[PDB]
Order: C-alpha cells, then sequence, then structure tokens
C-alpha cells in the first residue's frame, strides 16, 4: 500500500508538473515529508490527510492507491470444498465476482424479502429443488417458478428476492455475481 | 442495425463536421445517397463498404452500429432446463456471459487437449465426479485434483484443459465464461 | 474487415460451442457458407445480414468487427497547416476531435446552443475574447488565453464578446 | 472521505456475506469499531490498515473510497489568464492537464527525451517553430498552426527549430 501510493504518487505529482515544494505548500508539510512519502514513508497517512493529498492533485484516493493485487497461481487460483450461504472462490484479480451455494430454508413465498438491487450482474443456477423467484418492484413484482436446472440472468440494480416454491420445503442454488 | 446505423453515422459525420456532400466525396456515392443511409436506407451496405465508411470517418465500424441489444424482461431472462456442453442462459445484455453444465465423459487425463486461453474470466465448480485440472503452458502444465463441490477460477487467455481423473468414469461441472 | 470479421466470427462462433452446422441452421445458411466467411469471404455480407448474424450469436456487430486501425507513425501523427478547421485525428483515439473555431458573430444576444456533446470538451482562447453561456444560462467573458472544461452533455454556446468584431477558440472533444 | 468510505465499506461487506463480526475477527478488530467506521468514523485509519481492509475484503483502497468530487459550475469549470503554465483542470477528468509550454531551447542536437506517458497527448503549435523528435528518432519541423497526436508511452522531445530562439505549443493530455 505504501509502495503503491509512493509510486503513484510520484507520477500524479509529476504530471500536474508539481515539484516537492509546490505539493507541500498545499497540504501543511514540508517538501522533505512529501519526498519521503514519494520513498514509501506514508504508511501512517490517514483516511482524511488521503482524501486531501487527492484533493489537491485533483483526482481520486483511488487513482493514488496500488490495485487490489495478484492471489493467483499462475493465472488460477482454486477453493476446496432462511438462507446460509457457502462462498465459492473469490479473487483481488476480478474483485466483484462473489459466487455462492444458496440453500434456501424458507417455502413460503411471503417472506420473500426484497434486495435493492446489485452493483453487478448476476448469474444463478438452481442445483435443487425449486426456486419461487420475484424481481422489480417489491410492491408489485415479476415472478418466475424455477425448477431444477432453470438458469437466470438478472441485470444490475434490478432487485430481487427468492424462497423455495410454497411447501416445497427447502431449494439450493448457485449465485455468481459478477 | 439500420436504424441503429442511421444514427450513429449522422452523429459521427457531425462530430468531425463534415456535411453530406463532404462525407460523400469520399465514398464514391452523392450527397442525397449519404442522406438516405442517415433515413434509415443503409440497410444493403456490405461489410466491405461499412469498412470505408469507417475509415473515412476516422473510426471502427463498431462504434457506427448499435449495441446487441435488450433481451430483458425487466432486467432478467430465464431459461428452463469426449464432452458434451450443456448451454445455460444467455443476454445480449452482457454478451460475454457464457454459462455451461459440462459433462466430462473421458477419465484419462492424457486425453486433456489444452485451450489457447479465453478472452474473458472463468468460473467453475464441479458439481459431481472427480476432475483433473490443468492449466498454463501445454508442455509442462500446472495440476490439480478438484473433488465434487471445489470452485475454480481462470484468469483471461490462460490455457486450460480437464477430464474427470484418471479412472473415475465421468465428471460433471459448471463453468461460467465472463 | 472481411479478415477482421473471419477471425472474430471463428472466435465468438466457438465461444458459444457452435460449429459452422449449428450456426448455419439459425440462419438459414449451408455449413460451407458460413466457413467461407471464416475463411475471409464475408466482404458482401449487407449491414442487415451482420445483424442478423450478431443477433444469433448473441452479441453486436462491433463484436464481430475489427477495431478502428492504426495510422499512426511509430505512436505519432502530425497535420501541417463560424468556421471549423479541423485539426490532426486518428483511429487510435476517435473521439478526439481538436478544431481551431472561428467565431464570426460579435452579438452575445444572438447566440444559439449546442445542446451538448458525448465526451468531454477542453478550449482555449486563441484570439480575441469570447463571450460563453451554458447550461437563465451561467455565462462567462473571456480573454485571450483562458482555457475552459464542458462535461459531456452539458448544453453551451459562444460569440465573441459584445462588439469587438471575431474571436477564435482552440476546442479539443475527447 | 469517510462517509464515502463508511458507504462503500458496508455494501462490500454486505457484498461478500458478512457481517460486522465477521469482518471484525479477520482484522482483529471488534465488532463496534467496525459498525462505526460504517457510521463514517474511520478517519483516522491509517494507509496501511486500509490495506488490510481491502485485503480482507478481496478488494482495492480504491473500490472502497469515493470518486474524486464534482467542482464543476453547472457542468463548466473556466480558468482566466522548459516552462510549464499549467490551464484549467478539473476532478471529473482527472487525467486530462493542459498546458501552455514555453520552449526556450532551440537547440536540437540536444534534446532530451520525456521516455513516454500513461495517456495520449495533442499537442498545437502556438507561437515559433517546433523541432519534434519521437520513437534514431522520427523526426519532424513543425510551423505554427501544425497540430499532432502522441500516443501513450511514445518516446518524445521538443526544441525550438535551429537557431530561432523560442517556441511554445499547446499540449493537452487525456
Ligand atoms: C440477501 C439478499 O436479500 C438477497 P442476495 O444478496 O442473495 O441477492
Ligand atoms: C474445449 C476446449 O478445449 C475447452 P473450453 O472451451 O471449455 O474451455
Ligand atoms: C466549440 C464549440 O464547442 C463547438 P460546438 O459545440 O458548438 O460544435
Ligand atoms: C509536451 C511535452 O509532451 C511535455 P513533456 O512530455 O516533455 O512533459
Ligand atoms: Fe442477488
Ligand atoms: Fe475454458
Ligand atoms: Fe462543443
Ligand atoms: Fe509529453
Amino acid at each position: 500500500a505504501s509502495t503503491g501510493f509512493a509510486e503513484l504518487l510520484k507520477d500524479r505529482r509529476e504530471q500536474v508538473k508539481m515539484d516537492h515544494a509546490a505539493l507541500a505548500s498545499l497540504l501543511g508539510e514540508t517538501p522533505e515529508t512529501v519526498a519521503a512519502w514519494e520513498n514509501g514513508e506514508g504508511g501512517e497517512l490517514t483516511l482524511t490527510q488521503l482524501g486531501r493529498i487527492a484533493h489537491v492533485l485533483g483526482t481520486s484516493i483511488g487513482a493514488l492507491t496500488p490495485p487490489a493485487g495478484n492471489d493467483l497461481d499462475d493465472g488460477v487460483i482454486i477453493q476446496m470444498p432462511y438462507y446460509v450461504y457457502n462462498c465459492l472462490v473469490r479473487t483481488k484479480r476480478a474483485p466483484s465476482l462473489v459466487p455462492l451455494v444458496v440453500d434456501v430454508l424458507t417455502d413460503n413465498p411471503d417472506d420473500a424479502k426484497f434486495n435493492s438491487g446489485h452493483a453487478g450482474n448476476e448469474f444463478l443456477f438452481v442445483l435443487e429443488g425449486e426456486i419461487h423467484m420475484k424481481w422489480g418492484d417489491k410492491e408489485n413484482p415479476k415472478e418466475a417458478l424455477l425448477p431444477t436446472g432453470a438458469s437466470m440472468f438478472v441485470e444490475e440494480h434490478v432487485p430481487h428476492a427468492f424462497t423455495a416454491a410454497k411447501g416445497t420445503g427447502s431449494a439450493k442454488l448457485i449465485a455468481v455475481n459478477f
């Protein structure tokens, strides 16, 4: 984080044609301190201070910090084996990827509590049982009965909810947010 | 396609400050014909001709044609239920999404024929049996044994191959390219 | 175009697990015809036909066609020297449209609005003084040397300052 | 920053099915502390600590922090008027760095190279004549009014034409 910030900070400062002294003057620091940050010593900078640094450099904290990181072994990562979520493999190389095996333990559609929508698309596959899906306007939603083997796609932000089909006991589906 | 091209063409032409006559002069057409295209009559234009139109407008055919389209019902789309691929739900709103249930009928790892890699990331989940996965350099690859319930992530372009574990008969996995 | 399409078609087809025959039936074509397109023989396909091919493959025409192309000389392109005088453009950055605009009207009371662009815009006052209007509009009198940024979709108009005759701006859309 | 982080933290946490206690244990914090961060009280978290929070949540610090912000006035920002004279910039388009460069060296034999930028660059010769070098370099003598495009990462240098004293360019990085 500190090494990444060090590199990114120096890139942005040079990009806006500021020297150490110029940047220091806008941040209540000495140019020696800014030089220190560009040397990896920014580790203890606060979120608040980071916001100010991003601001004077006309950018975001995100632009001054390193990407999530690489946790892959030559391109891949493997994970061994009302609602219980069994989280599947995730990776910093694709942060929005959140795959899950969901056991649905309520078979009363009236218990379907709607989301407000997701950032990111979602793919679903019914592994066991039958699912009663609802989506859209929670006040008056669309509905579908998804039997085992059915597959579904839910676009970003579309609110949804589901339970197992009425009186069918329980259902299991795999849900992949990407 | 014609209506979309009509709108996009007129947008680009105006964006580069060209009038009908100017654009027509670069394409061996009359300005009336270009006006016609911007009126939805470009339907019979050839791929070759489209390439030339994109070229003189300093852009790509893609920039002059409409996006894939919307096949969703209020945000969602549902599909009812050596290798056999059972294609799951797809959508033009997320073209790169290609989910599959793969039945692996060869349990001889020596039969694993490597890919050359995918455009797009890939999430996998072993539904049945045990999978013998290989990835990377086909000449000397990485390998892992994925039992039922295991989940895996393969980064874009990483070549891979798989069969069921030696002498285990057959395996089944769900593979989601996104 | 034909060769780029041949490569992208094959890739997409393989991507959706379709063999020549599978794709051909959906289009009402023979499998040899599809093989021919992937052999670079798709040059005469019409826009409408491309739309059908993209549709059955669940994608766009753009996803099956090559990028703009490269017109740079080792990464560079140069151009030697209301009236629009178009500056250098490149297929490597299509949305870049730099211009030298001659503003020949100096009656702000009669400026006309450009309902907004798709894309941001950077401007620099080359000569004279400009009277800019945007967004009961927001306004600004801008002397030579002044610079400005206009966000995508923001409507705006320009005129030379009241009775100053004319002015020049550099406008860079990107 | 604190409020943006509070919102993004909660969203990401919910996204990975973690309740306050689940996230707190991984960080060696109490669940009340996490609740406090989502209550906008994360202002004093250090860069290193943010790195740990992002790590356990399998994302980047950037994904948990707000966008640059808005400094426009109804979509517009203006700026009234080798030496770099910085023109208008905006947090709504951070990579836009327009400049008026005073080229005070007129000995091409002694130009020095900028090993390439991250991002494209558009240039326009304001005054005098420029001697550009890029990429045994490629070269070009550019009179006033000439314009040019330099693709990302392409090394380049500028000097006024041999013995012409000085020149001025407008360089727009985007
Ligand atoms: C829990 C929420 O109500 C449903 P999810 O997050 O699985 O989409
Ligand atoms: C068939 C190829 O060899 C493997 P896939 O396309 O499932 O990744
Ligand atoms: C400079 C101006 O932005 C040119 P217009 O938008 O009116 O085409
Ligand atoms: C105009 C030039 O591109 C400025 P530099 O790249 O040398 O910083
Ligand atoms: Fe969901
Ligand atoms: Fe694959
Ligand atoms: Fe404009
Ligand atoms: Fe440069």
